[PDB]
Formats: C-alpha cells, sequence, structure tokens
C-alpha cells in the first residue's frame, strides 16, 4: 500500500475541498482543488481563498508550481517528477545539481577513525541520500541518523576531552579525477544545546602521490547544503589529480552523507603529458597518438639554395623538418606569412599543418650593401648585379687618383663582406 | 738567470716593432705577462696594431690594453681587446669580466682566428665575440703597419710593468694558452711563433720612438706565487674572519676556542677631592661580575681595571653622547658646559691599544644605548675608540645586558636583524633571505628576524621590505633588540666570530702570548712518486714577525718591507666648523663602503654644506693641498693613494695636480700629475729617491676630490725591520716524522716531505712557533700517497671536487679550493674555466640563469605571448609608452635608487618622464599603463620585466605595484599588489584561480604603480600551449575537434563500430539510423516485462550499459 500525505499541516475551522483521483494507474490527493501530491505506483484561481496555491492577492505561494488559465498549481518538490527548473531546490527530487560542463563523483571506500557494527563508516560511499533534511540541535541519533550517513557513535559527548579529539575520515574514489571542487552533503549543522558554537571542518585533497594539499577552514551549515567547498588552484604550478580526500572536524556531533569530487569533463591532466599539437590524445591507453582519422598530409616542399633535412621520411602531420641556408644566404622565418621571432640557430624547424607549412623559410643570400669610400676612396662603385652574394663588380678611381694593379673589382663574399681591393689608387 | 721586465712610466715611452717582421694578417696570438699600476689613462694601450698610411680610416687594426667601461658612472677600468678588419664597417670591443686589479701580474693573451675573436685574463676566457671576419689586412697594405708596444702615436700610454711578450700567426686554443703560460722563455724556435721576446736586448727587435723615449729594463721576481695568501673577504663582510673557510675552521675546531683572558679598563671621572663618582664602586662591581658570569660559558675571561681620573673641570662640565655642535653654551668659549664624547676621549688620550676602555656619557634617548667601534674600524686599537655607555644604566638590574650588547658588537658581531630591518633596499645582495654564512648576520645558525623591541616571535606584519611570517626567529639572542629579561645566550655560530676577531685584530688586550694559529689547512701543492710538496697560508693574525713592544715589527711585511698608512694630516684651509671631511679622515687603513660616493670618511677640500657658498678656495696654479706625515721616516719605493670620488668634470685629466715628497733634509721631490679611478687606489713607484721620506703632499684643483688614505711601501730590507725576528713553523704528521724539524722558516711556507709509503694515509698539521711559545694545531690535511687530491688536475668528484686546474691561484675561474666560480664555467679534464654568462651562446644550464643569453625561461608545457599593443597614461616624446610592445631588451641589468632615469632607460623601456618629482604629490598621482594581447587566452601567470625598482635616494622603502587582469568582457581581475624588487627583475604574478569559476580570456593587462622611477620593458601572458576555455564549452563524448568554431566536431569516425542491436520483448526507438559513438537508442520493455539495466550508450563499439526484459 502507498500513502501520500498534505503539503502544510491542517488548519482548525476552516472549510476545505478534498479530491481523490485514481484511474488505476495514477492516483493523486487534491486540497481545496490543488494538487498536493501524486504517485503511479502570478496566479488566478477564480477564487480569494488561501492554501490551494494563489493567495487573495493573486499570488503564487511558495513551494508551488501553477500552469494554464485559469492557473490550477501543484506541489513540485518530492512529487517524483525533476523538471526542468527542479534541479536547483528539489534535492528530494533530482538530487544533487551538477553544473553544466562538470562530472560529480561520489565517495567508493570510506575509512574512518572509530569503526563499529551500530555507526560503520562506508555508509558515506556511493550517492546519498538527498531526500533526508538535516536535524537542527538534535538530542539523540539513533533513529536513521546511522542508517544512511555515518557519526562518531562509540564517542559520547565530551565537555572536556573534546578539544583533543580529531575526528576525521578519508574517501577514496574509484577513478583519479582533478579536484575542482569538494562535495559535502550533510545532515547534521552540529549546533547543540551544550555546544552553541558550530563546527567549521578543513578538508585535505590526497593526491596519487600521497601529498595532502589543504583547502582551509570552512563553516558548515544547513543552510548550505549540500556544501560547495572550491578548490583554488595556483594557474602557474602545474595540475595534479587527486583520489583520496580528508575530512577533519573535532565536533561529535558532525555527521556527512556523502563526500563527492566535482571536477571537469575531459582534458585532464593526464593529456598534460607529451601530447602536444600535431597528435591526437587516445581515448583511453594512457598515451598520445598522431594518426587515428586525420589526412593532415603537407606537399613536399623545397627551398632554393637551401638544406633540408626533415626528420621523417614522409612529411605527414608532426613531421618537423631543418632548414638551413649555403653559405652566403641568410635565413628568414615567417610564421604564417607574418613578421615574427627569428632563429638565432642556422636551421629553423618547420612542422606540417594540414596541408600547410606553419611557417615559410627563405635563405635571401646575404647583402654586402653599396660600397663607399670605406673600402676603397676617392672612387665610383658603378656596378650592373647589384650588391648581393657573389656579385663582384668594380669600381674606378677618379682623376688625379692613379690606380695600379692588374685586378680593381671586389667580390661579395659568404660572410656579408666586400673582398679586399686588390688595387688602391693613389 | 731571473726574468726580466719593462716598465712604462706612461709619459712618453712607447716602443715599435722593426719592419723586418711579417705581421700576422688571417689569424693571430697575443700573449703577454703585465703589472698595471693604478690610476691609467683611458684608453691605455698595452700593445696594437695601427696603420699609418690609411688616412679615411685609423681604426684599422687591433689594439688590446685598458679601458673604462660606464666612464659616466663610477668609472670602471677593464681589459680590452678591440679589433677592425679593413672589411668591417666598425670597431669592435670585448671587455674583460671584473675591473682590473692593480699591482698584480696578469698573462693577457688576445686570440683571433678569423671569425672569432677571444680574451683570456689569466687562462680564462673571459670575452668571446664573432662579429669581425676574415683577415685583419691584405698582403698589398702590409707595408703600412706598425705593431706598437706600450702606447700609441696619439700617447694613449700605458703605466707599468711587461714581460714576456709573444705574438704568434695562428689562434692558439685555450690548452695551448694555458700551457704557454709557464713556460716563461722556454719557446723553442717554432716556424709559427712570429716573435717572442724576453726582453733580454730591447733594441734586438725593437726600437724607440721620438728621440730617446725609451722604457727601464728592470728585473722582475719570477712569480715565486705558488698559493693565493690573499683571501678575499666576501661582499657583506669587512675582514678575513668574515670568510667561509676562515670562519669554518673556527666553527669546527674546538682547539681555536681555547679561554682567553680580554682585558678592558673602565674610566670613573673624580674631581680633585676624590668625591662624586660617575659610577659607584658597587655598579662597577655588579657590571663586571654580571658580564663575567655570561661571557665565562663561551671560553672569555674578562679583567678588569678601573681608572680614576680626578680632574675638577672635565668631571663637572656635561658629557654628552652623539651630539652634534653652568650655563655657558658658547661654542667658541672654552668655559662652555658640553663635552663630545670624542672630545672627552681626546683630552684623555688613553691607550686603547691595551684595554678595551668603556667611557660614560649620558644618552638621553635610549633605544641605541651602547655605542662600540667595530673591529674594521680604523679607530678600533686607538685612543679615539673604545665603548660608549650611559652612567646610570652601568650596573642596574634591568640595565645590564646593555654593556653585553656593546661588547658584542665590538668583537664584530651585526645585529640579528641586520638583513632583515637594516637594508637600504630589498635589491641589496645582504640580506639574509635565508640562513646562510654570506648574507645579513654572517651567522648560519641566527634564522632570519625584523627588528622587534619586545621578545617573542613575530607575526606577519607590514614588512619594510615585503617578507612576512618569520619563523624560529632569535628573540632570546643577545644581539637583537629584546628587553634586558629575555636574552640569555651567544649561538655557537656567533662565538666563533667573537674568537676570530681576538684572534685576528684584538691580540693586543689578552696579556697570553700564543702567537695566532695558521686558520686554514695546509695545501698540497704536488707530488712526486717519492715525495710531497705542502704549502700553507700565515698566520690570521696578518704578523709574519714576532711581536715585540715599541718597535715597527708590527708593520714589517714577508721581505722585511715597512708598509704604513698616513698618521698626520694637516691642510691649510680651516677646518669644517661641523667636522665632517676633516684631514683626520684621511688617516690609517682606506675605510669608505663604496668608490665616487661622497662619504664623511674623506678629505674633501671644501667640506661646508652647499658647494660654491665660498669662492673658489683652491686657485688655478696649484690648488688645494693634503699634507700627510708617515710614523717612520724612510727610502721608499711605492705610494699609493686611495682616491675615492672625483667631480665629473675632472675626469681623471689633472685631478692630482702634484704630488710632492717631502724629505727629512727638507728638500722637496715633484711627482708631477696623476690619473685617478673609482675602485683602483692611484700606486705610483718611486724611481730612485736615495734619501728618506718623512710625509707628502697631495695638491689638487678638484674642489670634491676626496682622498681616503694613503700608503708608504719601503725598499726590500729596509733598517727598521732588520732586528725583527721572523716567525717559524713546526709541520706535524699523524704517523710521527723519523727526525722533527724544530723550526722550518721557509719565506714561501714549503715542506717537502720524503719519508712517505704507497698507499698510506697521513695527515699534516703546522703550530706556529714565535721564539719558545707554540700555538694551536692549524686544521689538519689528509693525503693518501697515490692517490688524489685537491689540485692534481684530475676531478675526483666523490671529494667534492668540481674543477681541478692543478693550480692554488683565485681568479683563473677554479677557486683556490678545487670549487667552481662565480659566473664562470669549467671544461675538459685540466678544467679549463671560461666566462659563461654573455658569451653568445646559451648553454643548458645558462637557461635558467642568464635573462640576457636565452632569453625569459619559458617552463615546459607553457607559452609566453608578449604585449602586442600598449597604452600609457602619460605620453611623451621624450618617454614614449610604445617601448614596452613585444620582447624586451634583456641584456639591460637593473638600477635601483637612482634619481636620474634619462640614461637610455627610455630607448629600452618605459618610465614616466612627463611628471615631475613631487616631495609631497607622491601620493596624490596613480600612475598606469595597460597593454592589450593579439591573442587572447588563458592567464595562468603575468611577467613583468623591469629596469629600476622605483626606489629614491630620500625614500628607503621600496614601492609596489597593483597589476590587474582584462577579460573580453572589460573586468577587473585583479591579481594582488606585489612588491618592486630587482633580485628576481623577471616578476613573476602567478593567477589564483579558484577552479569552480570558468576560466575566462584575458584580453589586457593593466599595472598601477605609485612612483614615477618605475620602469617597465615588457609585459607578458604565460598561458597553457593545449587546452582553453573551448574544451569545458562543448566537447563532449564523442567530440574530438572540429575547425575553428570553438567546438569539436561530433562524428569523428567510431560511427560504425558498433554494431545492430537486438534486445528480446522489446521495442528500440533510435534517435539516429545509424549506431555511431554514443548513439541513443530508448529501449522500451513490452506489459509484463520487468525492466533491467546493467538510453543505452555506445562506447567504442560496446554499449555501456546493458537493457533486458525478463
Ligand atoms: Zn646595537
Amino acid at each position: 500500500v502507498t500513502t501520500i500525505n498534505a503539503h502544510r499541516s491542517y488548519l482548525p475551522g476552516q472549510w476545505v475541498y478534498l479530491a481523490a483521483t485514481y484511474d488505476g494507474q495514477f492516483m493523486k490527493l487534491y486540497v481545496n482543488g490543488a494538487q498536493v501530491a501524486t504517485s503511479g505506483e502570478q496566479c488566478d484561481d477564480m477564487n480569494k481563498i488561501n492554501g490551494d496555491g494563489c493567495s487573495l492577492f493573486c499570488r503564487q505561494e511558495v513551494s508551488f508550481n501553477c500552469i494554464d488559465e485559469p492557473s490550477r498549481c501543484y506541489f513540485h518538490d518530492g512529487d517524483g517528477v525533476c523538471e526542468e527548473f527542479e534541479q536547483k531546490t528539489s534535492i528530494k527530487d533530482c538530487g544533487v545539481y551538477t553544473p553544466q560542463g562538470f562530472l560529480d563523483q561520489w565517495a567508493s571506500n570510506a575509512s574512518v577513525s572509530h569503526q563499529d557494527q551500530q555507526c560503520p563508516g562506508w555508509v558515506i560511499i556511493g550517492q546519498p541520500a538527498a531526500s533526508q533534511v538535516c536535524r537542527t540541535k538534535v538530542i539523540d541519533l539513533s533513529e536513521g541518523i546511522s542508517q544512511h550517513a555515518w557519526y562518531p557513535c562509540t564517542i559520547s559527548y565530551p565537555y572536556s576531552q573534546l578539544a583533543q579529539t580529531t575526528f576525521w575520515l578519508r574517501a577514496y574514489f574509484s577513478q583519479p579525477m582533478v579536484a575542482a571542487a569538494v562535495i559535502v552533503h550533510l545532515v547534521t549543522d552540529g549546533t547543540y544545546y551544550g555546544d552553541q558554537k558550530q563546527e567549521t571542518i578543513s578538508v585535505q585533497l590526497l593526491d596519487t602521490k600521497d601529498q595532502s594539499h589543504d583547502l582551509g577552514l570552512h563553516v558548515l551549515s544547513c543552510r548550505n547544503n549540500p556544501l560547495i567547498i572550491p578548490v583554488v588552484h595556483d594557474l602557474s604550478q602545474p595540475f595534479y589529480h587527486s583520489q583520496a580526500v580528508r575530512v577533519s572536524f573535532s565536533s561529535p556531533l558532525v555527521a556527512i552523507s556523502g563526500v563527492a569530487l566535482r571536477s571537469f569533463d575531459n582534458f585532464d591532466p593526464v593529456t598534460l603529458s607529451s601530447c602536444q599539437r600535431g597528435e591526437t590524445y587516445s581515448p583511453a591507453e594512457q598515451s598520445c597518438v598522431h594518426f587515428a582519422c586525420e589526412k593532415t598530409d603537407c606537399p613536399e616542399l623545397a627551398v632554393e639554395n637551401a638544406y633540408l633535412n626533415c626528420s621523417s621520411s614522409d612529411r605527414y602531420h608532426g613531421a618537423q623538418c631543418t632548414v638551413s641556408c649555403r653559405t652566403g644566404y641568410v635565413l628568414q622565418i615567417r610564421r604564417d606569412d607574418e613578421l615574427i621571432k627569428s632563429q638565432t640557430g642556422p636551421s629553423v624547424t618547420v612542422t606540417c599543418t594540414e596541408g600547410k607549412w606553419n611557417k615559410q623559410v627563405a635563405c635571401e643570400p646575404v647583402d654586402c650593401s653599396i660600397p663607399d669610400h670605406h673600402q676603397v676612396y676617392a672612387a665610383s662603385f658603378s656596378c650592373p648585379e647589384g650588391t648581393t652574394f657573389g656579385s663582384q663588380c668594380s669600381f674606378q678611381c677618379r682623376h688625379p687618383a692613379q690606380l695600379k694593379g692588374n685586378n680593381s673589382l671586389l667580390t661579395c663574399m659568404e660572410d656579408g663582406l666586400w673582398s679586399f681591393p686588390e688595387a688602391l689608387c693613389e
């Protein structure tokens, strides 16, 4: 048999409307014309009577949803159907809220300081009981609290030795994942008559290298269920995984329903390995490959008066080829046909990119510049083929600077300097 | 026969090689031993090749010499090699790595192979360039070349000694340079060595210039130096006891800290009737008893000798400490009613070389009660030095641990917070950022601490420099500023300093006649097949002769050479009314911390307060003059003058107009004008004076010339030093010697042992002997005969060696203790060391430190994107704001606390020159710049390259900058306020981004600062090469990568791996026709069938869940 209760307490001395409808598949309960509960095992209500979801001021009450015209209002928190907007509020229906682009992994195994049959420590494993609203200023924890939660049952309430009892619990997950946030769903807030002050829980994250990273001290309250503790990471430092989460507190009344790690979807720091541009990380192989389905093949590239040495026989994706200039030629490298930083060394690495080359390399000859009085004074340097490498051309000393010698021509040498004048005029 | 040498006086003495040699053209090597005296000309050409006929350009050829770089500021001189072929468009100069040391022999070798120019100083490659290529000159012009030695035609003369001049025709490698270092003329008739001169006869291959101006052929000692006994103190230290090894010897050895009885004398002023004491006998008794009880646990036992001075006039007059000058207060009138401490010391004239005098004077404001004279101070051991204490706080409970603090200050103990709260700026390398022997207090045991009036570990706060959370601070240390009830002990690393300074400086206070031990262990010079040679340093006290009271044995050097400073200064100018820059500051040993920085510890010809308040004092013909007098008149050989600060206009062009030596007979010898620099003291060699000299007169036409000290080196075997008795040494070895030489008096300090056996282990130590009194044994040296050691040419890494170049000399790139030097990299089996930083080649270890070689070091897995657009709050033509665009100029070295920023800073960085310098408006104007980047990306860190720390001379407090990040939506995400320090000039500001909040794309970076002295040469974003917010945007299971549309491609293969699925008694509704990767197909169980799940999702051909309808 299945029973469904109303939404609020009965009001003495009032007229109420009760309607129960059962079609053989679904049964519902209607109070004052409004659907309060249903199971299958702003507003205008044509009245000015409260309790049916719409007040006399035509205002929708809390924990009610009103549709249609005239407005019919029904209860949505706990009805068993997770609507498009119940995720944020209705914990008892949709569980916990997972933001778009995140994944929540709940605790797989748990280790606590005090393990006993009546208060087992493996209750905070798996999905918690989000339908349980926490209890404030609780006196006894023997009713259902130990069923879907954990608490130090073996430890009585301490009055003087409570300052030295360091309660701790460590939760290990099946898989290691980068910790973006820590979810702590509670069932107790730690408030008590004998201990008015609450308890602040400090959470420590344990990595795969057994190192503890402190997340700081954070307060704990019922209004913040589930308690989301962000993981503040220094972006300059490399990311680190996490496999175990440690929760530390001193108040024996602190009971945790569940501990979970909220992480991003993919781009894990496993891909922080040697998987750079030109290759795609494998689905699950602990390694990165470069040819899954990409047809990114670049055509063979040749540079005039230059030396090319490719690291691979074929100029396929990820193939880096070193380019150097012949003696008497300078190296000019332009990334994506644009002016960028040059290469100090005599070799430039060019990588294939989806049928195109990342940078263009040119071995232009070294210009020796137009000669002047620096090389030979009182002379005219008239010569046809410019001032590039190998482009020899002569001079003529004007009157009265008579020139004596067999040769009176220079030659722009391989080091970018004009050759020694074999004859000097006086 | 002993080698000869040439002396060039720098006044016209030059030589030219004859025309019968064919000078090298394609490649060459020059090797020369040279001893350069201080105060050279700029540029003093040691030797160079010059072209006379070619008048269009007269820089053709090469030139080696000494020239000053940064001649505008601090003018420091270095060895330079300059070359310009007949093809290159300019001259190329390569300098040494450090300022040249005067009076020391240097092996200078400059090589050129046709592609590179290399310059080795003492065999270590200190400069390398490759701008010049090709031959130096063609054969046709070969007849128009002249090799000049000692100067050029333009009188770029050289002043000093030259020896063993070798000029080659091929570029000798560093190995051959080192091998040819030791030959000293043992060169065969090679057909490759062009010229080798040992100056047997100058006219064999050289000819003089002018008419008869020729250098002086003299005899030079053939470098008997086999051990570098000159151990330079660290940068932060002041004396030899600050050296790492010398103080480590005291830290480890317990025989170096034997009990010591250190005398001290307490001054008690009395009236003529012996009443009214300054401090009662009870007070002095209590203070002395407490001091003895607090020092006797550190093996020091003070001996008290109270002094009774009965002078009513002195007692009546009020004595004041650190005061600058019954009711008469006229300073001129002798009946004034006040006396400074130094005036009291001058009146008393107490001999402080035998006692630690305690002087009493009121110190009305009491936060530094005890004024102590440091051991390295000039006044440490004379009448005007001692301890100054408040008489009312001398022997009263709660006012007693102030004498121990002053005494510790008098034994060379810095305050424990010296590296934190006693630094001018955060860029000072003397900050104890970590416990070290070379920074701050120079004690490893004392943890860094800030200044604190109370005791107890101070928590985080507004640090003066910017470092918070000091842990394990020595709040209970004596040298801290705690109270008298919570300071209890000296750490057993600060006691070692006290014992070192008692052995070194204060040997006269103690009555025990134990000569100071040899501080450092004997060094194994080399082993033969059956012997060994050991050498050791002189005693730590620095004296070589026995100490005799009233004699000159305390100044005699090793070769009976008497070395003395000035002892009686004078001047015709009336002295300063304030007293600063008095002639008395030009006495004793040099005491200036930094060259050419106007200090009150020198003699300035016009002290005054404001310049040009007095009409020109020094006249045109002769100028002002300082007359120094030496204690012991004698016949001198060399004279050294420490000229510290010279005005910019008088850039060594006659700063010291004359130096007149005054004879005992009264005749005057004029030396003529000299040249002076900052760092190098001006040294002169006096040539056949022939008669005793008692004083000098230094003339000057400069109104800011600051003479710091003087010196008068005597001739060898001076009459005074003959009667001195040299110290002797006794070497003991772990197996006892068969016969023990009772005294090994070796002027080289060398011991040759022949009673050795192969495969055995021996230990050697040295005991000093002064007459019949022995000393504490020197630290033992271990020697395994037939095995390796330090100084054998083989790098045995198991012994801690990192370089071993077969020698025992510092400055060659490998330290004396087989340790690598600073900024020197040593390779090959005999360690050839070269100056790696800046040689144009970036190696594997130069990446993380050499900013100007390898650029900014980007860690693996990251990527630096520099600014592509800039904007500033103040833009001007003189100081443009677009300089920071692009990669920065890493060659620039940061400058701290400089008033003028126009020295090329704007050409490489941006600084706000538009604003005026504010005296009180510095907090009213906020400066900012904003740099936009070409490609916005994630912000992992911000890199800001700085040129200045933004510190002013009048503001010791540093500056802080606030950096803000702007995302693609122009939202300011502040990164925090960060201090400005040039010890980490590439400023890395990490980004602390919470992992829950989605990452943004930073478009621009905004950086704000207050003071206008801050200069930025570039702002960049350090970001991950891979990963981005685009991955988090929309890329689910099966979406690998799409084109540039901030998305991933949904169908990238894996569309046929999953075969057709069949479920019994179930209905399949497939959204997609083909069961591709992650395909969704709803499964509905028929009526009466229970649904079991283990919408199914395909996963690489395998269904993620199993659906059945039972
Ligand atoms: Zn002090």
